[PDB]
């Protein structure tokens, strides 16, 4: 039994308070400043180590600590208290461990800092868990924590400073690698740390931490420093049990009992199988032109004029997403190599693939992944041709390292799924995963093993079969999304392929096929009816619930009451809170088939998927012509929808686009292939049932 979960829900807790119970700490109005440095590692990092890679990505993010400042619109809220809450929530959303605000005095902006800056958003990121000595990959990680954590701080400072700049206010990010103000001094004044023997000590962050700061003239309500002496209250019973929905005081200690390479969720308790729960006929799977990605189809005109127009901006309507974009786009040149590499003898003992897998897994979790799985990168997982030159893509690497980034339950529980924070929920997981995989792929290359990552911005593999084969999800009704037994459908994946030899994981079986046969919630709640209410079909050689990717693409690119859409992730019953009750309801789903229908039905009865306005922390801002304003057309504020009735699965008719109905390999964005919807509808009426496939396959056995 895993006992580290929260006993208490955070459903009434606003996001600006964060996962720690900082409001229950002893505070005073001021404290006398005193010299102090940030926590540093206990050991130095060898040439076997990560260090050079996390320093490169910190240097990349440094490029975006300052930037162009948008014109001021008329929709930025005035209240410094609301601004504070929104910015603090923004920082926690990007996984700041601890956040605070303080006023800048003249002494701070007397340096290179812009002198119009009056306020500082201070935030700390806790050191990562490191492998114990003798565990695989320890020497990859030992002594890199300050730079790994500094990278993360530089990332968050870059995004948050750009978010404020896109709202019309000059803002500059600061971290150890590039600061114009005294970080430690502001960490104390903002109430994140105290000083002990000249080193910062923060409550709750027992592992050490590193700092980032965003200074700005954007006026904010300030916080107060910690009581400089004596017990702050960190172990009070309310904090220890986390009654307000916060991190239990025992969770750190319980966590450290598991090996780092196993992750935080108990995937070891999920049944493994040699073949996936759904049928995969490799000899019948054709490789798809990357020009068949319907975003690429929309870009090239295949879906009409409006989809073409909006393809570039649809996920970048919101200033927060616009803060992430420079990082997303400029990480692409660093994704890695396709040519074979000579082993360089760095990295310690790489002769045990079982140990290499553990080290890559430990490496992922250390860098902030939520799941890691390894499978082998089969040639049919690669696109046939790229979309820009049309040239063939090679199956150049042997293995795929697949990592899931949780999109975030609490933010989505306040959102509609298709409102102004949707694309920011995708894009956050997109850049965070691209970061992590860029760093790991780079470290594989340092060890002389070709490695290349595959981002939202540039992938040469299709993630979904790798998510399946790595045992991170099952085929779900949502269609082009796989569902994980602990975080449901609430994930964005990042992959990097490599030649580094690693033991592969096996597919998982947690009963989801039988569960989805009894559930229609995501299908019922989709704004454009893109999800199938019917049975699974055969599609390009594998069994799948085929969603209508044409309808979904047009909705995500074109709908004007939000930025993109991910509502089908919010509505699934497996989208649950990380509480004892939530894990138990998942356990029951997995272990007790006779209870699945009751859980499916009570998820609607208890009105799960209804919006929680406590959690609506973001501003509704649409950028139009480079200026952030109120939304032109409004804001999706959807709640639970009703029953399409008993016969919908027989009457819904969707379009599918297997390779036959796609642009052929070699086609480029320079060509236009209007989507053949009538053929896609007829195609899907004609699809083989998975049952017939198994019969037909059996006769050639
Ligand atoms: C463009 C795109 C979309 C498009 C169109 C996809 C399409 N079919 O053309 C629309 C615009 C449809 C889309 C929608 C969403 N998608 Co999207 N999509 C992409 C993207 C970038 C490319 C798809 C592609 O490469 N070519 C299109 C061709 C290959 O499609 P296809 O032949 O029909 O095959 C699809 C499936 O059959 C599956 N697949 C392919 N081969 C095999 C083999 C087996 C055995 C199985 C089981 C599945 C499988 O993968 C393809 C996904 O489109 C990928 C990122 C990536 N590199 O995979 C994600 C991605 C697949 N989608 C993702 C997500 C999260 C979404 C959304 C929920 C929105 C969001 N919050 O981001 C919705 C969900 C829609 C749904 N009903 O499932 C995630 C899925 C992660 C997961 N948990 O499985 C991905 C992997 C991005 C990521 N990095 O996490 N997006
Ligand atoms: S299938 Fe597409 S349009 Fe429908 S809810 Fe999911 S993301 Fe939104
Ligand atoms: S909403 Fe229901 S049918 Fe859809 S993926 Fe989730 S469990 Fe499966
Ligand atoms: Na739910």
């Amino acid at each position: 039994a895993q006992i580290s979960m929260r006993l208490y829900s955070n459903r009434d807790r606003p996001n600006h308070l964060g996962p720690l119970a900082l409001e229950r700490l002893a505070r005073v109005d001021d404290v006398v400043a005193q010299p102090a440095r940030q926590p540093e590692d206990g050991f130095a990092a060898s040439e076997d180590s990560l260090l050079g890679d996390v320093e490169e990505y910190a240097r990349l993010f440094t490029r975006f600590l300052d930037g162009p400042v948008a014109p001021l619109g008329d929709a930025i809220p005035d209240d410094p208290a609301r601004r504070a809450e929104n910015l603090k929530a923004s920082a926690y959303f990007l996984d700041a461990s601890m956040v605070g605000i303080c006023r800048l005095d003249p002494d701070d902006r007397a340096g290179d800092c812009d002198p119009s800056h009056t306020h500082a958003l201070v935030f700390a990121v806790q050191f990562g868990r490191e492998p114990e000595a003798g565990e695989a990959g320890a020497e990859w990680i030992r002594g890199t924590n300050a730079a790994r954590t500094d990278m993360r701080c530089a990332e968050i400072a870059a995004i948050l400073s750009g978010y404020v700049r896109w709202m019309g206010f000059p803002a500059r990010g600061h971290f150890s690698g590039d600061a114009q103000v005294d970080l430690a001094r502001l960490a104390v004044r903002a109430g994140l740390a105290r000083v002990v023997d000249g080193v910062l000590v923060a409550p709750f962050l027992r592992r050490g931490f590193r700092l980032g700061v965003v200074t700005t003239g954007y006026a904010l309500a300030a916080d107060r420093p910690l009581a400089p002496e004596g017990d702050l209250g960190e172990t009070a019973p309310e904090v220890m049990l986390g009654i307000d929905g916060t991190r239990p005081g025992w969770e750190d200690a319980e966590e450290e009992k598991r090996p780092l390479h196993m992750g935080r969720y108990p995937m070891e308790t999920i049944r493994r199988v040699d073949e996936p729960t759904t049928l995969v006929v490799r000899q019948e799977i054709q490789r798809v032109a990357k020009r068949g990605d319907f975003f690429k189809r929309a870009e090239a005109g295949d879906l009409g004029e409006k989809a073409k127009q909006e393809k570039k901006r649809f996920p970048m309507k919101h200033p927060l997403a616009l803060g992430m974009q420079p990082l997303i786009q400029n990480m692409v040149p660093l994704q890695g190599t396709r040519e074979k590499l000579a082993p360089t003898g760095k990295g310690g003992d790489l002769s045990d693939p079982g140990r290499n897998a553990e080290a890559i897994k430990a490496l992922g979790y250390y860098l902030g992944a939520d799941f890691v799985g390894i499978c082998r990168a089969e040639p049919w997982m690669y696109y046939a041709s790229d979309e820009v030159e049309g040239k063939p893509i090679e199956a150049y690497h042997d293995y795929a390292v697949v990592m899931l980034i949780d999109q975030g339950y609490e933010t989505m529980e306040g959102a509609s799924g298709d409102d102004w924070i949707s694309a920011s929920q995708s894009m956050r997981a997109y850049m965070r995963g691209a970061e992590i995989a860029g760093v790991m792929a780079a470290h594989c290359r340092r060890m002389g093993y070709s490695a290349r990552s595959h981002s939202n911005a540039h992938s040469e593999v299709i993630h979904n079969p790798a998510i399946l084969m790595a045992g991170l999800g099952e085929v779900s009704r949502i269609g082009d999304t796989l569902l994980n037994p602990f975080i449901g459908p609430r994930s964005q994946s990042i992959v990097f392929t490599t030649d580094l030899p690693m033991s592969v994981d096996r597919p998982i079986d947690f009963g989801l096929q039988d569960f989805c046969n009894q559930c229609r919630k995501c299908a019922r709640e989709c704004p454009c009816n893109a999800i199938s209410f019917g049975d699974k079909v055969m599609f390009n050689g594998y069994e799948i619930w085929k969603a209508d990717v044409e309808k979904c693409t047009k909705y995500r690119v074109t709908q004007m009451k939000g930025s993109a859409c991910g509502r089908c992730m919010k509505m699934c019953p497996w989208n649950r809170e990380d509480t004892v009750e939530g894990r138990r309801l998942a356990e029951l789903s997995i272990k007790v088939p006779e209870a699945r229908a009751a859980i499916i039905a009570m998820d609607d009865a208890l009105q799960n998927g209804k919006r929680n306005l406590i959690k609506r922390w973001w501003f509704d801002l649409e950028v139009i012509d480079g200026v952030a304003g109120a939304p032109r057309m409004g804001t999706n504020e959807r709640d639970l929808s009703p029953d399409r009735g008993d016969k919908i699965g027989a009457n819904q008719k969707l379009a599918m686009y297997p390779p036959r109905l796609q642009p052929p390999p070699g086609t480029t964005l320079d060509a236009v292939l209007p989507v053949d919807r009538s053929g896609g509808l007829a195609e899907y009426a004609a699809a083989e049932t998975p049952a017939a496939a198994r019969a037909r396959l059996k006769s050639s056995a």
